[PDB]
């Protein structure tokens, strides 16, 4: 029922949006299909974990029958408005590491018909399109400013996030935008310090800290829960979601993945990077530093032998319980207040704990 | 100007500051986006910024009043630059330009990758919602202003779409496909052209500032919002018809960027106006020639471009429309004499300007 009134309002959300085009932006037939094809093909096909939190944090809140559709409906909108942020960053994060596939998929730039320029742009009408729809369902709702204020903010935070991941191959005393330089070669920033604020920004805020704020707001119910305890929460299962994330990368098969992994080629500074390079041997950093960072097959292949080697699903199963131990302390702090919104957080990490993905 | 470039202080004051004291941002970053915002917002005529004020001020022809509705005028106009920042990082990407205000694109950079140029874009856009409610959290007109700031936004984004995919028969167009630039021009038309221009230029860069000044001084309702609209379309179709002749005919010391539109095989108004008017040999010429960045066949199209005396079209074009502007703002004048004037003066910025 939750995934069925989901898709539903997915469908009055598309009909609005594309219908609007036409009458009000001269817009031909055949670009209309192709944006109907877009918004399809970037925000449909993954789990809508985010969007299907939203209304399970909602649901769980509001405890007449008028009120409640009128709060699930509500709630289904602020999942889209995230579902689509979400598309909109995987668009632009696709081109900016020149991914391959998504989804089992063609990344949306590497589709045959879609040029590099045009799926920039996309991107752009994707992010556009959140604040279309806000508008449309939400103008006469007191929570509006609210909602988008945090939205806005969350928003804001992942593209901040974004720089971290994409400045962290490069000596950052040495960043100047009037100057350039090449991959790092010490690789002195790959430190864990540096992965965590990493992963805080790009990741945890619109992953797990926006599906639960939404859902406290179309509930009205955001003042009732202890913001800190739900902040470190969420900062905690987002880390934690993105480390799965960058194992994943490396070693879950592209049939089960749905994306062929990039990050080695991109120099990215994983969780797998920066947890090798600060136990492995002086021969294994050696290898790593000489093989990272490059497209070529078998340097790739060596960096994924030496993660292999290191033993690093092993460091992955120890951090995972660590983690886990944390969560569900936290997690009864909550209830101590809090008890229906933590029952929600308790379903938002069963989703994340052990995923397969 | 004066008053313009300090609430700029007081903008970067607040979110470079933020950055450190909430996203965990160290000194090195903070001087990157400091320069970054610099060299993105910074340089240009500030036109549509100091369009917002001039409209405001007019519109309330108390003295704290006046301070605080130029003090909001000031944080929408650099909204509106803010926001042109944005499109125009993510644009010289998408036409891979080389040059902007004589400057390299932000792209082109030696220490900027395109990776993080595209995401530095987005902060950009970011940077307008931040300073919005920085400054009016607490304005009865925040929802309304935002509202048609972000349909204003959403409407260049769609134009943007028209600009990318005017070289691509329209019937071809399908993303699990594939296709080259078009070998007739057939859908360079200038309906075509009218459509593209009116929405990922005239939108925000001449409705824009006049509705922030509408609002900010609480008068809105005042005017012939459909006159007004109008004359936004007109003066935006000509500024991005200007934008486009000088791309080939204006030196790049005085226009302060590299002309792409040949390369990127443009629906230009050079090209839809020579298409319409040139001879058999020169249509084949331009077709055997178009979007290309070998330097002869560029060279062989402005070549085109002159001896078609689009240069000649283009004084005529422009006596058209500074008649229907004159037409519309004397419409305007009628009920919103102050208005008008505030539109009279963003004219004066456009008409036969050299930029
Ligand atoms: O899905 P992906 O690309 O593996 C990823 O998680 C996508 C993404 C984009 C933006 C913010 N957070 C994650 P990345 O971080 O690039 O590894
Ligand atoms: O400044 P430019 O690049 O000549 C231009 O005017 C920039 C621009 C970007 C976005 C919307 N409108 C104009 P373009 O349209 O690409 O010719
Ligand atoms: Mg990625
Ligand atoms: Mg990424
Ligand atoms: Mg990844
Ligand atoms: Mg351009
Ligand atoms: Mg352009
Ligand atoms: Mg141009």
């Amino acid at each position: 029922m939750p995934m069925q009134m989901f898709m539903q309002v997915y469908d009055e959300i598309q009909m609005f949006l594309l219908e609007e085009l036409e009458l009000k932006f001269d817009m031909d037939p055949n670009r209309v299909r192709y944006l109907r094809k877009m918004m399809d093909t970037t925000c449909l096909g993954g789990k809508y974990n985010r969007g299907l939190t939203v209304i399970d944090v909602a649901e769980s809140l509001l405890s007449d029958g008028a009120r409640r559709k009128r709060v699930l409906h509500d709630a289904c909108v602020c999942g889209w408005m995230i579902e689509f942020l979400q598309a909109h960053y995987l668009v632009e994060d696709d081109i900016m590491d020149n991914s391959v596939t998504r989804r089992g998929k063609p990344c949306w730039y590497r589709h045959p018909d879609v040029t590099v320029q045009c799926a920039i742009n996309d991107g752009l009408l994707l992010k556009s399109w959140t604040h279309m729809m806000a508008m449309h369902f939400f103008a006469d709702r007191p929570f509006l400013q609210d909602l988008l204020c945090r939205f806005n903010r969350v928003d804001y935070t992942t593209a901040v996030g974004q720089l971290y991941d994409v400045t962290s191959m490069f000596d950052s005393n040495k960043l100047d935008p009037d100057v350039s330089q090449p991959t790092t070669t010490d690789f002195a920033e790959f430190t864990l310090s540096n992965y965590k604020r990493i992963v805080k920004y790009k990741t945890a805020y619109y992953t797990y800290l926006l599906p639960l704020v939404m859902g406290l707001i179309v509930s009205e119910a955001l003042p009732t829960v202890d913001m800190g305890v739900t902040e470190e929460l969420a900062m905690l299962m987002g880390e934690y979601f993105q480390v799965q994330d960058d194992v994943m990368d490396c070693f879950t098969p592209p049939e089960r993945l749905g994306k062929v992994g990039t990050d080695i080629q991109d120099a990215k500074c994983s969780w797998l990077a920066v947890t090798f390079l600060a136990k492995a041997s002086s021969a294994q950093v050696a290898e790593f530093k000489a093989n990272y960072g490059s497209g070529d097959s078998e340097k790739v292949a060596t960096v994924r032998r030496l993660y292999e080697e290191a033993d690093l699903q092993g460091d992955y199963v120890a951090y995972e319980a660590a983690v886990a131990e944390q969560v569900k302390e936290l997690i009864e702090k909550l209830r101590l207040c809090s008890p229906g919104f933590a029952a929600s957080v308790e379903t938002l990490w069963g989703k994340t704990y052990k995923r397969q993905k």
